């Protein structure tokens, strides 16, 4: 309803001057068909012809918006219409296509090249195409080009055509107010009126009142183009949108249009095409034969006059006037860019168009760079703006770098980095804060994270809209997403002191780290993959990015956001994990020991962590299951011991017979010192042996296997009123193990007690342990009383012995074959449960039927429920109770009891039950176990290889002494804690600076090898080779066909030369 | 649903037999136990809604055909051994 | 649903139809088999018309030799 209330229209209310034909008025309509002010006396009214047009016929169905407007309307209102009501963004480029209103045909190669050029120029820059609207001539060629565009590209090219309202066929068909009106693409050849072009996108059909006459749209279109060109482009460097003027063929008026375009402030470049004919060919013949612009000699002047008088069929004075207008155009010869088919005329429309725009702007190279950045054309920027000898202002390249970064342009960042811009001299704290507060580019979930950490830090709420996100809030976001004891460098006291004192000290030492984190946080994946390649500490960056993307995916799923965001974040996490795995593959292929040093060295820029710890914290199963991480974990397992031959037996001999330790080959003092926080040789050997993780594990295991026998002895033999010696040892073991489990609750990773318990309860073998220690406490308290509680305590002791044998199964979990076997059993428990459910239904059906038939007269008692489950359950395991299947009764053999009614049904349903159970369900569970064996086996192997790290870190953090003697070490820790009060969980390496530089150079070599190898593998694949061969063969065939045309021309010229001589 | 209606007609027959006096009451009880067998299998169909139990139930229904063919071959071997054993170990038997 | 929602659903369906058909055209044109077939046909046409170019080059060389002999 705004469109009618804002736009106006005019209708023919005149005195009906006949002139030539009595029916035809001044407006040309019929004399009875009625219902500027000079001779038409037109009246102004709200519009009645606007809405949407459904183009019926003509192949593809396309919907085009349309309005009928007055020819004298202000262009600002129309610009507001396109920007608001039609939801069209402001274009980065305006194209004005002008040409002859008469229909014409061009060469096929010229038409194909012009169409592909116009489509690609409207596609890459996101431009607007301005045509004559109706389906005549050059607009018909533009429509054929758009038909080809809708045949091979997913563009919606905005192609607003401006046509006279009085000259379009079926004017009554387009009458409505926000009403979809069907239109016919058929054009009657008898009618002088022409239909609109079928595949235009919008229409600014303009009525001056008259019908069947042109000239109602030229002034409005020129004013709208000027008003668009006065609008500033989004780069905000001080330039409006560029306007080009494409000319194909044309007549007399297009020379005046070229004169109006060239003699304008600001000037508008004009691109013409050759081979169409008429005004474009005379413009080309002038442009080649011009010398110094307007300095044209007499012979080509007369040639231009005779070609104007011949091709256009004018008189001598009209040709002289057209040549005067041509010379007035040709004074500004620099703006006119002439495209020539074939030859060296850029071999393309778009290089000519964009080069003409660049030198029609005629501004500094920052302005051309911002224009190329807006058009997203890295190629034209490389081939024109960054040519040799190009002068550059100081500080403009860094501003262009900032503009390319905020708009998410990967190739422009690559081009600027390759053209001298360095990240170390560019990235500052304020520039990074501006990058973190940008609003261009794709969407992100960073504002939700900042709001959540602000709500958690200061319980306020929603952030203000004009909130500048500081780097400290970003550090809180990284601390929250990383989890654990992570501490970002932003939140440390040095960075907060630098932030308070300032808002090369403000420059970042590792700017690609910050750019990687910022690119991951705002979900810019290609820029993150670019920033992964450049800079050091690549594997740490990949693992940090993997954990950050996984945490952001989990937070996006938890906050009920769009699920596609969570899927894309999980894909980014998997891509970064695959990158870390491939980098580990390359490092393992090059040098094993340097790969270990890469995996273990402390990352000062990542909260003093380790690459192994970062991979484990991201649950990266494929990283730890890699051979380098596995043999690294093996080296961590042995501690300071070389050994590595006939494992288990040597450390058992060391534990049982301590003089065997002295004969063991120990490692060097600085071979691989994995540390947590940075007679004498015999004591050093004893301390190095007894603190090894394998020695501690075998000491704990041999104490467990001597505890279990003592528990077996105290449950098999009778007990007196007071416990024996072996029972006191078992009680001491249980109490010290319970104290050890509370100590594992206290010395955990979090800081608040509920989080400590919640982290500890993830290991299910520890909460089952604590449950079976509470059960032992209940059993001991019951046993230490008198009868009948002592036997109850004994009964609890036997259920404890069942649990401790299953704990021995978990202890078998360390072995490389027994461990995957145990988790394989744990995976088949679910299929076992489903088999139990189906067997339970069949089992109670048979049990209830048997008990209800064979025992008719029964009182309510719990023995009925026992008899339901008793014999049918043992019937599965080969005990059919053959004496009770069908006993003889109702006869004399002694008088038997009489036959129960329907007692013959019990063997029949017994037969059906035994068949269904033993043959169907057991064999089906065999099939279920068999066909899911391979996936479960591979998953269990990989999960065991992942959990080797948890086992190794747990048994390295354990006390040296086994649980029955662990009270001495517990009092040692209590005394040390009290002494420290009265006066970093991991195994890092803490290498020196030269070793750090060697490790970093090894990492850069590995990164270059991995990336380039991938480029070599891509270039040597069959698919890429076949694609390159097909494209080269296509280009060769079509340019070769041009060679054939030139060979025919050369043969004709040689024949003519031979005929002449 | 047709097995449901069959086991409702069977329940009607069992109730009509049970509401009389002896010996029909025990016959109604015997029909009630076959009904309890059917209603446990109807519980299996109710488990059919669950995403894992449902495919498991139709998987069992698919292996019933292979089970039937195994039953046929076992039936041939089983009556061959049973007839041979009973005919050897009991030579003098009346028709019964 | 209402009429505007019906029009939105219909336009979504046309977008999906164009996407599915065209994607299928793009997948067909980018397959190895279609690329190999197009390359083989173009190479065949190029060899035989190129052989015609060779015959014309021999004729042009003969004409140039005759013109050089005449002058
Ligand atoms: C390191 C691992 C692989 C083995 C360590 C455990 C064994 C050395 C322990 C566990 C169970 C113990 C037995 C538990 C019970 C008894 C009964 C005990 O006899 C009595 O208490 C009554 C008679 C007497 O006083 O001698 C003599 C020791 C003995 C055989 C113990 C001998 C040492 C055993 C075999
Ligand atoms: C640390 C634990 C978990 C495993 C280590 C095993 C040994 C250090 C233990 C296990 C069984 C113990 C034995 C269990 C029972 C006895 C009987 C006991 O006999 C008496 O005291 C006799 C006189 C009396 O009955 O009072 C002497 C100690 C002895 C041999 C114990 C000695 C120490 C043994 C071998
Ligand atoms: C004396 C009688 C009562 C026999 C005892 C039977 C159960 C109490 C035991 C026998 C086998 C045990 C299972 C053996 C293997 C495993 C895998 C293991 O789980 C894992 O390693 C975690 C990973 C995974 O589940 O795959 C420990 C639990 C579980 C299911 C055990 C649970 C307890 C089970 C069923
Ligand atoms: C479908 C399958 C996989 C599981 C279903 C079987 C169990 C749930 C059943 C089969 C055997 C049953 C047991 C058989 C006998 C007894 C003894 C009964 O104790 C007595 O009768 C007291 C002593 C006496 O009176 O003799 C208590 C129930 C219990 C443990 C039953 C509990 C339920 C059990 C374990
Ligand atoms: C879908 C499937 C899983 C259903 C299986 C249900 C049965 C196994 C349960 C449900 C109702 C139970 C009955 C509910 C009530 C009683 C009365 C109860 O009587 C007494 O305890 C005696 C009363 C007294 O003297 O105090 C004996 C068990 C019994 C028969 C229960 C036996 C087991 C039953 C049949
Ligand atoms: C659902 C699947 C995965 C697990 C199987 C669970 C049930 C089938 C079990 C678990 C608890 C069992 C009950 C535990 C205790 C008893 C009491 C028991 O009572 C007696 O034996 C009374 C003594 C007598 O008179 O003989 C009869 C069996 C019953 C009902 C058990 C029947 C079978 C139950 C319901
Ligand atoms: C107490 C005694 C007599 C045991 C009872 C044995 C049979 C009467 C039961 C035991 C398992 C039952 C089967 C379990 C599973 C299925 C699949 C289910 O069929 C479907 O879901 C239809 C699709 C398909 O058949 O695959 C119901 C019928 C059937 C064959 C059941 C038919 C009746 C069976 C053979
Ligand atoms: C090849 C397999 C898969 C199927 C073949 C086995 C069944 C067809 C057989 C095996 C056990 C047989 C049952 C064994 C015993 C009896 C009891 C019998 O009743 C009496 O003898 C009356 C009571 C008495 O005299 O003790 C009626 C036949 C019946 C149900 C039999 C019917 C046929 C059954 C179910
Ligand atoms: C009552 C007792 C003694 C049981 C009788 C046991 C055997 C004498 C029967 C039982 C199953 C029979 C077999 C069932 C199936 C076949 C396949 C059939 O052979 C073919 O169809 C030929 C093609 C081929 O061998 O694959 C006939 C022989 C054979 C081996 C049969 C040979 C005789 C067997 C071993
Ligand atoms: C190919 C396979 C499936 C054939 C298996 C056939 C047998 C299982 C059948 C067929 C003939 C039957 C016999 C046919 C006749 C009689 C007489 C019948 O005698 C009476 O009923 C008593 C007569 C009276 O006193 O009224 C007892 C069963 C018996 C032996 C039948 C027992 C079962 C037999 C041997
Ligand atoms: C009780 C079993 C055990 C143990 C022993 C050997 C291997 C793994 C676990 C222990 O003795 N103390 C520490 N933690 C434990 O649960």
């Amino acid at each position: 309803s705004w469109i009618e209330r804002a736009f106006y229209k005019r209708e023919c209310v005149h005195i009906i001057p006949s002139t030539k034909d009595p029916h035809r008025c001044c407006c040309g309509r019929l004399i009875g068909q009625h219902v500027w002010s000079i001779s038409k006396h037109t009246q102004l009214s709200p519009t009645d012809a606007f809405g949407t047009i459904e183009f019926q016929g003509g192949g593809h169905s396309n919907k085009a918006m349309y309005v009928r407007v007055s020819f004298d309307t202000k262009p600002d209102l129309l610009l507001h219409l396109m920007t608001k009501e039609w939801q069209l963004e402001l274009p980065k480029l305006l194209i004005s296509v002008h040409g002859g209103l008469q229909n014409f045909e061009l060469q096929p190669k010229l038409k194909q090249v012009f169409g592909k050029g116009l489509i690609k120029a409207a596609m890459t820059t996101g431009a607007w195409i301005f045509t004559g609207g109706v389906n005549t001539g050059v607009i018909r060629h533009v429509g054929d080009a758009l038909k080809d565009h809708a045949s091979k590209s997913r563009g919606k090219i905005c192609t607003i055509g401006i046509a006279p309202w009085g000259i379009v066929e079926n004017q009554e068909d387009l009458i409505g107010r926000d009403v979809v009106r069907p239109y016919q693409t058929m054009s009657n050849p008898m009618s002088k009126l022409t239909v609109l072009n079928s595949m235009h996108s919008h229409f600014i059909l303009a009525d001056n009142g008259t019908t069947g006459k042109y000239g109602a749209e030229v002034k409005l279109r020129r004013q709208l183009e000027k008003h668009i060109s006065l609008q500033k482009i989004n780069t905000r460097i001080g330039q409006g949108v560029p306007v080009v003027a494409l000319i194909v063929e044309g007549g007399p008026n297009v020379i005046s249009i070229v004169l109006e375009y060239l003699r304008d402030t600001p000037p508008v470049p004009v691109v013409v095409c050759d081979g169409s004919g008429r005004a474009s060919d005379i413009l080309a013949f002038g442009h080649k034969y011009s010398e110094e612009g307007g300095l044209i000699n007499e012979s080509l002047r007369d040639q231009l006059l005779v070609t104007i008088q011949k091709t256009f069929t004018y008189t001598r004075t009209q040709a002289q006037h057209l040549f005067i207008i041509l010379m007035e155009c040709m004074k500004k010869k620099e703006l006119i860019t002439v495209f020539r088919m074939g030859s060296e005329g850029h071999q393309d429309i778009d290089l000519a168009i964009l080069t003409a725009l660049l030198k029609g702007a005629n501004a500094s190279a920052p302005d051309q760079l911002s224009l190329a950045l807006a058009w997203n054309r890295v190629d034209i920027a490389r081939s024109q703006i960054f040519i040799y000898g190009q002068q550059w202002p100081v500080g403009s390249l860094e501003q262009a770098m900032l503009d390319a970064l905020v708009l998410d342009r990967v190739d422009f960042v690559k081009l600027l980095i390759e053209n001298g811009v360095s990240m170390h001299r560019f990235l500052t704290i304020s520039r990074l804060e501006e990058l973190y507060n940008t609003r261009h580019g794709p969407s992100n979930t960073l504002y939700h994270l900042v709001r959540d950490v602000k709500k958690r830090e200061y319980p306020k709420g929603n952030l203000p809209p004009d909130y500048r996100i500081s780097l400290i809030d970003i550090g809180l976001v990284i601390e929250y997403l990383m989890g654990g004891a992570y501490r970002c460098n932003y939140t440390r006291k040095r960075f907060r002191t630098l932030y308070h004192n300032l808002f090369e000290i403000n420059h970042f030492p590792f700017p690609f780290h910050e750019l990687m984190v910022w690119a991951v946080l705002m979900k810019r994946q290609k820029m993150a993959l670019f920033f992964w390649q450049h800079g050091e500490e690549a594997m740490a960056k990949a693992l940090v990015a993997c954990k950050l993307c996984k945490a952001m995916a989990h937070e996006a799923s938890e906050n009920d956001m769009v699920d596609d965001i969570s899927q894309e974040l999980n894909h980014n996490s998997r891509d970064f994990g695959q990158l870390a795995v491939e980098l580990l593959d390359q490092s393992y292929k090059q040098d094993e020991q340097l790969a270990m040093k890469l995996l273990t060295y402390e990352l000062k820029n990542w909260s003093n962590a380790t690459c192994l710890q970062l991979a484990v914290a991201a649950k990266h199963r494929d990283f730890i299951a890699h051979t380098c991480s596995q043999m690294l974990l093996t080296d961590m397992w042995m501690g300071r011991l070389r050994m590595r031959k006939n494992s288990g037996l040597k450390v058992i001999l060391g534990i049982l017979l301590p003089p065997s330790i002295l004969s063991l080959e120990f490692k060097n003092k600085d071979d691989m010192p994995y540390m947590t926080q940075a007679l004498i040789p015999l004591g050093r050997k004893i301390y190095e042996f007894y603190n090894a993780p394998i020695v501690k594990f075998w000491f704990y295991t041999l104490a467990y296997i001597g505890y279990l026998m003592l528990f077996n002895y105290i449950v098999l033999v009778k007990m007196e009123r007071w416990p024996s010696t072996q029972e006191w040892i078992v009680i001491s073991y249980i109490f010290t193990l319970g104290i050890e489990k509370m100590r594992e609750i206290l010395m955990s990773e979090p800081g608040k007690l509920l989080q400590k318990v919640k982290v500890w309860l993830q290991e299910y073998w520890n909460v089952t342990d604590l449950i079976a220690i509470l059960l032992f406490s209940v059993g001991m308290i019951l046993r230490l009383q008198d009868q009948p509680f002592r036997s109850d305590g004994r009964v609890i002791y036997c259920v404890n012995i069942i649990y401790w044998y299953i704990r021995l199964l978990d202890i078998f979990g360390v072995n490389k074959y027994l461990g995957p076997y145990v988790m394989m059993i744990g995976k088949m428990m679910i299929d076992m449960m489903y088999f139990v459910i189906i067997m339970l239904v069949v089992l109670m059906s048979f049990g209830v039927a048997r008990q209800a038939i064979l025992f008719p007269n029964e009182e309510p008692s719990w023995k009925l429920a026992k008899n339901i489950f008793y014999m049918p359950y043992w019937m599965i395991y080969g005990e059919v109770f053959a004496d009770q299947i069908d006993p003889p009764c109702g006869q004399n053999e002694i008088q038997l009891p009489p036959c129960k009614t329907g007692a013959w049904i019990v063997p029949a349903i017994m037969a059906c039950y035994l068949l269904v159970a033993n043959i169907l369900l057991v064999n089906l569970l065999i099939a279920v176990f068999n066909n899911t064996f391979f996936e479960v086996k591979s998953i269990s192997n990989q999960v065991w290889k992942f959990q080797r790290y948890q086992l190794i870190m747990t048994f390295h953090e354990r006390p040296v002494l086994p649980p029955p003697l662990i009270i001495f070490s517990h009092m040692t820790m209590i005394f040390q804690h009290l002494c420290c009060r009265w006066r970093d969980y991991g195994l890092k390496l803490f290498i020196t600076d030269d070793e750090l530089k060697k490790v970093h150079d090894f990492e850069e070599q590995c990164i270059e090898e991995y990336f380039r190898e991938k480029d070599d593998r891509f270039n040597s694949s069959n698919d890429e080779r076949i694609r390159v061969t097909s494209e080269r063969v296509e280009n060769m065939s079509m340019r070769l066909e041009e060679v054939n045309e030139r060979e025919h021309s050369m043969k004709a010229s040689l024949q003519t030369v031979d005929i002449r001589l």
